[PDB]
């Protein structure tokens, strides 16, 4: 049975992007160095060691208690943010990706942890966000894209991110069966890339006694679609201190989808965001 | 049997007949919408803005055009008479619930002003998707995600360019070149609206007249809250922000939006939380 590919961090980008027509997702392997990896770990550690708010959580209420969650990482995790979020070979597959629709930005990126004994989540893809992707045909320029990092092991014991391959040419998403899916088994320092459609799921955690599993997902869009969660209430200081790549990343910039639009997207009194609100960055002295 | 016109149709009029009409022909023209004191006083707070001096530096959407109009972008920012009537009209939001029911809440993507002064040629025929490339391969038959509203703030006549309508374009794959008497012409009074359908051709006509005054038309331009807006209200000040509607800041940016199923959760959060409440956020008539 064919399994999802794993390439070398330093494999080939146009390669990548061809196993993402093809197959529709595959793995990196060893992409994040141990210590950024450990050091992104003790600032979700900090996270989930906070209590849920009282109020009103607006995903966590619409779903069952089959997870705990932490949204937009960008900013509590200073180790995604300066780091994983502008990592040099996740912007090499995204240009080659994206080259048809313009520029990209972060829609979403939170942490997901699946304690012993939860239940597999269901068979989903994350086009739902944005519903009219439902109806962009498969050979139009791609709007989306999903990176997914495992932040612990991956194993079919815990549940590793199930993924079907070939199932962005489905029409619908239907009902699979979980044996049509392939695991993604994966170190930590691993990466799961999946393109817009493809059919997925986590996988639900089997494991009797042990550390819950935990993935990283960040979604990745075309500047055309309105970011799930926004990062606008940032302070200043937080952005400033990241880089012009990161500032673009969370819609602080004007920003540029391809032709026929000439002109930008973002934009404010005809002029750049970032030049209206005196936007300083950390490589921009 | 005469050459198809535009319909014209009483603001009053229902709104489940207009909207057939935008599918059939693709754009209509209601007939005093707003009154004229509304328009003379939008009139008046852009004669404000075109007195201040041009700002010496990069103008992102003029520096691409050549000088055959006058621009004032975001008016809704600096002009409250659009900020707190014009944009808030109960007739364009009825319209607008019927036209994106389908695809759940919308917002402002633009609003901007055109001068036309006597002698500039015409502009080019397009269609406003262009904003959002992937608007192109969307089916027809999918739910509309855009919809342009076109305030004339001047007369509207066949000498001094009143915008032309290609009926029926929406069903063209592509745009291509076409000839000017392939459009119809939207003469319409101050306190009219013409409403464009996503897809549907049209261009500004251009000044042909040798003396007068120029032609003024606002584009407001209304996106399904899943597309990004094409200008940022997020510089507004939040004493101003506060002072307006909560539809008003809706239409802005500034609230939590929900795009319709298969999105069962929302848009435009942060924290988990809606926006306007991790802002704090006050409002005219939300105590
Ligand atoms: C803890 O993090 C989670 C938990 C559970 C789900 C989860 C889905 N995401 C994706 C979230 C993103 C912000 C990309 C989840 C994320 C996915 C929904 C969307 C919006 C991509 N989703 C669906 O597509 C379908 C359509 C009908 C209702 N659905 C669901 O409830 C669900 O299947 C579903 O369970
Ligand atoms: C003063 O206000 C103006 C002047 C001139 C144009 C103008 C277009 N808008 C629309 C702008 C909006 C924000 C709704 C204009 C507005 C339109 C561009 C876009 C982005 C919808 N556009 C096109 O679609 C085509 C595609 C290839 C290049 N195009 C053009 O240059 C143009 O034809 C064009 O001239
Ligand atoms: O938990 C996983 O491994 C997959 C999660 C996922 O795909 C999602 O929540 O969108
Ligand atoms: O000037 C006009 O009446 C046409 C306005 C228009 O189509 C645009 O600039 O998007
Ligand atoms: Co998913
Ligand atoms: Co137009």
């Amino acid at each position: 049975k064919p399994q999802l590919q794993r390439l070398a961090a330093d494999a080939d980008v146009d390669r990548m992007c061809r196993l993402l027509e093809e197959d529709g997702a595959f793995i990196l392997k060893g992409l994040l160095p141990f210590d950024v990896v450990e050091s992104f770990n003790r600032e979700l550690d900090v996270q989930m060691a906070i209590p849920p708010p009282k109020g009103e959580r607006l995903l966590a209420d619409k779903y069952p208690p089959h997870f705990k969650y932490v949204p937009n990482v960008a900013t509590t995790c200073p180790t995604f943010r300066n780091t994983v979020l502008i990592n040099p070979v996740i912007h090499a597959i995204c240009e080659a990706y994206f080259q048809r629709t313009g520029d990209y930005w972060l829609s979403a990126a939170f942490l997901r942890e699946i304690e012993s004994g939860m239940p597999a989540q269901p068979f989903h893809r994350d086009d739902a966000t944005h519903p009219l992707m439902h109806y962009q045909p498969l050979e139009a320029p791609p709007v989306s894209l999903s990176v997914i990092f495992p932040l612990t092991e991956f194993t079919e014991e815990n549940g590793a991110t199930e993924v079907i391959l070939g199932s962005h040419r489905w029409t619908e998403v239907g009902t699979p069966e979980r044996d049509q899916a392939v695991l993604a088994t994966m170190d930590p320092g691993d990466v799961l890339i999946v393109r817009q459609r493809v059919v997925h799921a986590g996988g639900g955690n089997r494991t009797t006694a042990g550390k819950p599993r935990r993935v990283v997902l960040a979604y990745f869009n075309s500047v055309q679609l309105t970011p799930f969660e926004t990062y606008r209430t940032m302070p200043r200081e937080m952005v400033e201190s990241m880089t012009v790549l990161g500032q673009r990343m969370l819609g602080w910039r004007t920003m540029k989808p391809s032709d026929p639009n000439i002109v930008g997207i973002n934009l404010i009194d005809d002029k750049r965001l970032e030049n209206v609100l005196q936007l300083k960055a950390a490589d921009s002295p």
